[PDB]
């Protein structure tokens, strides 16, 4: 069906003039590492770009940022017609003009601030009619190629002349502003966007299909997540990216309207969103309107909720829309809205993780001139509990800082600041430092899902166990066909045990990174927090946010905590079971054996655990993790000094023979102690830095042995029957 | 619809109902079906407000309002008894009740055949297979399943082929097929997210899964089979049938497989109240739920209300040592009230199991409650041979593998133990076929290597414990 017709998918190379294709695809069309291509799309338009090779690209697709996509008048998924074009010769004269609605405010030399560094020996293959976008000066300006000498298209060579009639052009109707929202404006939310897409794909892109297929398209999508996540943002970008109409409904907006006029706006809204369908009616603060819980008091209040349920179902189905909504949590809303037929589909958008926050920052700085010393990653790595918005405001209070110094002290009072100036202004890693430093980091923080930021390189020794872990998790998911071959059902989870500080936790994380799964750590104190408050009900809440994030490894640290608390050794008249541990057994048993959630329980006190968690069907496998041996010790030091100023003369294999009854934790202690000397040095001389030998040998002075030989044996006798 | 009428302005509400009934009497015979009943008539503590109150009354006057002359039937629906308002139960309105719990094995299967009876299913598609893995799935959860299962087989076939039209062709859709592989993806989604509540079902196991213990098997039928399939005789002599049994003995000997298998025999429902749930009530001081149970069991007869780890509450509170108090406790007590209350003449048989007879409240052994005490000892040389076969029935048993042999290798083992040794052989076999590729039939060198990590759950001390307990207990 013509191997010159592809499906436009998002891009990996953000450059305005690039369209990536797989290496095997470029061989079927016969194009090299730079062949200028001529792209053809709907609304009878064309564009010229540079083809490249992308491995992550399937032969069935062509990556292209939004500028490209827009100029063709296509949306992700459509069909376009590529074509080599080795006849485009260097242009002569190029007339480009800014668009009034992307300059209101800046003045001066546009040709110097934007245009110039843009084509600066870029040899960009533009066309007559294109609309490229240039960033810089804490903003983005859109230019429309009015006339190119080698019309219609030519390559921009350091010779080609460039005009700027300094008279901004109005925005043409069918020209969506590249200023609006799109998937390129959402960071860290991958798994989520994935789901949401295939959901609205067919219905919002291919209406007709349903005019003939007897299949019902999910009507309602509900978006979870705490305030800031960016539930709304996503919902809008979904519509702008599918061309679908978008009607926003704010919560207090409708609950502010006089009693009676309220049922009016909703009915009125829906009705009007059906008129421009396809569409996404996106309710903002759903819970402010529909929380029909114990909290349901009053006539107005009740009737309002009903008004919706009659409209949620009210979707004549004939109608062609999708109702997206958002809330702070399941319990906020009213159960009636979950009824299979309204908000049947749910998507959680928890806080951002390591890579997330980093991905976000690159989005909110993609317009300002960042300084060399600026370490974007650095920031992402210190903002443990930061939502999307908390990061945005961060860059704002971080740039406003680099402003109250540069052009502010220089001070350029005007009715409109110059653009050359703003492009010269730079924000330094030092300005961001000040941002965090403010009380702005006040980004709420709750239970955290993520990905393990550690590998097996951080785990010294214990190789025999490493592979064993993969035998319980790697095989059951990457070879499920075999597990049926024999019939036996995979173990539900493991239980690490042994002395404290031997990597029982590093293992639980590292194995999850291996399987690229989410990590969920329920630490001892949280088990106790529930235990003391008699709120073991929360346990259920956990297993859900785990199931709502498969693949995952629900991990329980200090599983013995509740026992030690209640006494442990002596204890009381009672026995092994207790309220929190019990609930986790109901959920661990309940939890569908056929899901993708693996439980790992760790304890440095196997001798007090409720023997019910070791029953088959729950935590079958019992794995013992002993202190480090002569070998492991050598690798542990290296693993805990990897990212440190290790002097050359320093002997590691040596210390491995100095210590014996040590655990990873102990060795680690001796390490920092060497560093607490090194920093005590460099800070002393100034008022020269590479941690050396005389440091460690002096750090052996205060060398301990967390694991006492008595206990040493304890685990030998426990790991007798336990084994 | 419920919110339909509770959405209408105050006043216009009493209008629609009256208006509705009136119009349903005009075309009679008819069924006036109220959807979300509970959202209009839950007149409970939650009864706050004028409009709210008056609306409920408006109905009661219309429920009775059925001139009887009129010729209609008012069907209604709700999530549970406690949701509604008691006034609606008055003998004359909603006097008849029907429960439609979740679907069971055969159910889900029957359903799927209904929502695929229109699409071209692939050969590899195993409809049953699905029904067997959707433990907690309602009707709708299964329907959407086929939708997200067909939409998947679509975003590949004619979608990648792309046939953009104001209307797709029919030859095409008839060629399109949904594969067992597309369904796999469905379940795989977060869609299974149905519900999971107090589960009633039928025993998916027979006596073929229970090795040895034949003497007991027939005994079970003597307590349940005779009293229902020959009730004419039980009156012949006068004696009243025992209300229930109490299995006991070491852990992992089939005390549970027996309780299930006997219910399959009588084709009855199975209801398993496991230890942790007894404790859940015990810790929350919510032993009130106990009553809720015995009901969903009387509203499901025939049935076997089975209580596992009935000893749980005892061990918890201490058991051996314990505290200043006695054998009774709040949860166990409530079950005695309900077990005594529960009409002797119904069709609900109680089975209580415990691997610790020595701590049970001796009141449950009183006549009228759990009279019969049956001891289930570990497996003998014979039983062991049959257990292996029973636990390897659906497995890649090599030919050269000797079963009668292992039966002489193990002694102090219980069904559970033998079972452990089994999977261990398999955890080697799968560790094999997975290692070569990167050929599959479980052989002998596997088991003999699986005897390495062979245990003995039942220790000889305890062994004797049940000998001395089963001395007076018998
Ligand atoms: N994941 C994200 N990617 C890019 N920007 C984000 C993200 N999360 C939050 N933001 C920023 O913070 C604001 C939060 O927006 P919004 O959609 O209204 O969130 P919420 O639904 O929690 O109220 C956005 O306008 C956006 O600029
Ligand atoms: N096997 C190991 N290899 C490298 N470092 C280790 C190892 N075991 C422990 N450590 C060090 O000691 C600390 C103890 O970590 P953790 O696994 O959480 O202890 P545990 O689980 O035994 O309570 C680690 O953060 C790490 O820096
Ligand atoms: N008599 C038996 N025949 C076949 N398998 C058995 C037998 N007894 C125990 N098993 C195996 O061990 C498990 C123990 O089951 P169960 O009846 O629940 O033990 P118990 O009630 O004594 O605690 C079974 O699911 C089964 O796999």
């Amino acid at each position: 069906n013509r191997p010159n017709r592809l499906i436009v998918d998002e891009a990996i190379n953000e450059d305005n003039s690039v369209v990536s294709l797989s290496q095997p695809k470029m061989d079927e069309l016969q194009l090299f590492r730079g062949d200028t291509v001529l792209l053809k799309g709907k609304k009878r338009r064309e564009a010229v770009c540079i083809v490249l090779s992308d491995d992550t690209c399937s032969d069935e697709k062509i990556r292209m940022n939004r500028v490209v996509r827009n100029n063709l008048r296509v949306r992700l998924g459509d069909v376009i017609s590529i074509q080599p074009c080795p006849d485009v010769k260097y242009g002569k004269r190029i007339h480009v003009l800014p668009i009034d609605d992307t300059v209101e405010g800046i003045t001066g030399n546009l040709f110097e601030v934007y245009l110039k560094p843009y084509f600066l020996e870029a040899y960009r293959p533009i066309r007559k009619g294109d609309i490229f976008l240039v960033r810089g000066g804490m903003r983005a300006v859109e230019f429309k190629v009015v006339e190119t000498d080698p019309s219609p298209y030519c390559i921009v060579a350091p010779d080609t002349v460039i005009h700027c009639e300094g008279e901004p052009i109005k925005r043409e109707d069918e020209e969506e502003s590249l200023n609006e929202v799109g998937y390129d404006d959402i960071g860290g939310c991958r798994k989520q966007l994935a789901q949401i897409k295939e959901m609205v794909e067919l219905p919002l892109r291919h209406p007709a299909l349903f005019k003939a297929i007897g299949v019902k398209p999910p009507r309602g999508i509900l978006l979870y997540g705490p305030p800031g996540t960016g539930k709304t943002l996503i919902a809008r970008a979904v519509a702008n990216e599918t061309g679908a109409f978008f009607f926003l409904i704010n919560g207090p907006e409708i609950m502010s309207k006089l009693a009676g006029e309220s049922e009016s706006n909703l009915r009125k809204a829906f009705e009007e969103a059906e008129k421009n369908a396809p569409a996404i009616i996106f309710i903002d603060e759903l819970d402010a309107i529909a929380p029909k819980r114990e909290k349901t008091h009053g006539e107005v209040e009740r009737r309002i909720v009903s008004q919706l349920l009659t409209l949620m179902d009210g979707l004549k189905q004939r109608a062609h829309v999708i109702v997206m909504a958002a809330t702070n949590r399941p319990n906020s809303i009213d159960p009636a809205l979950r009824r299979f037929g309204r908000f049947d589909r749910e998507v959680d958008i928890g806080i951002p993780d390591a890579t997330g926050r980093l991905e976000i920052l690159q989005i909110h700085t993609k317009n300002m001139k960042l300084a060399d010393d600026v370490d974007l990653e650095q920031v992402a790595n210190e903002t443990h509990g930061h939502v999307g918005a908390d990061l945005a405001a961060l860059c704002s209070e971080a740039a406003l800082q680099a402003i109250r110094k540069k052009m502010d002290l220089i001070d350029l009072e005007d009715e409109t600041i110059d653009a050359e100036v703003m492009n010269s202004l730079a924000v330094t890693m030092d300005d961001f430092r000040w941002a965090l430093s403010q009380s702005n980091p006040s980004a709420l923080r709750e239970t955290v899902v993520e990905v393990p930021q550690v590998t097996w390189e951080d785990i010294g020794g214990l190789e025999d166990v490493k592979r064993e872990l993969q035998e319980l998790v790697q095989y059951p998911v990457e070879h499920p066909d075999k597990f049926l071959k024999f019939g036996m059902t995979p173990s539900k989870g493991v239980l690490f045990y042994g002395p404290p500080g031997c990597g029982k936790t590093l293992l639980a994380k590292a194995i999850a990174n291996e399987c690229q799964a989410n990590f969920i750590s329920i630490k001892g104190p949280e088990l106790l927090t529930m235990w003391f408050g008699e709120s073991e009900a929360n346990v259920r809440e956990i297993f859900d946010k785990a199931r709502q994030a498969a693949p995952c490894v629900l991990f329980f640290d200090e599983l013995d905590s509740i026992a030690k608390a209640r006494g442990g050794n002596i204890g009381d008249g009672g026995g092994a079971a207790d309220r929190v541990i019990n609930q986790i057994l109901t959920e661990m048993d309940g939890m569908s054996t056929k899901k993708n959630v693996f439980i790992i329980g760790a304890t440095n006190r196997p001798d007090i655990i409720d023997p019910a968690i070791l029953r088959p069907g729950r935590l079958d496998q019992l794995i013992y993790i002993p202190l480090p041996d002569e070998k492991s010790r050598v690798a542990i030091l290296k693993a805990n000094l990897r990212k440190s100023p290790v002097a050359k003369d320093v002997d590691l294999e040596f210390l491995a023979k100095m210590t014996n009854g040590f655990s990873g934790a102990d060795l680690t202690e001796i390490c920092q102690r060497a560093c607490k000397l090194a920093i005590r040095e460099s800070i002393e001389s100034e008022i020269v830095p590479e941690i050396r030998r005389d440091h460690f040998e002096e750090a052996m002075r205060f060398a301990r042995r967390s694991v006492s030989d008595n206990d040493i044996r304890k685990y030998e006798m426990f790991a007798q029957t336990l084994q």
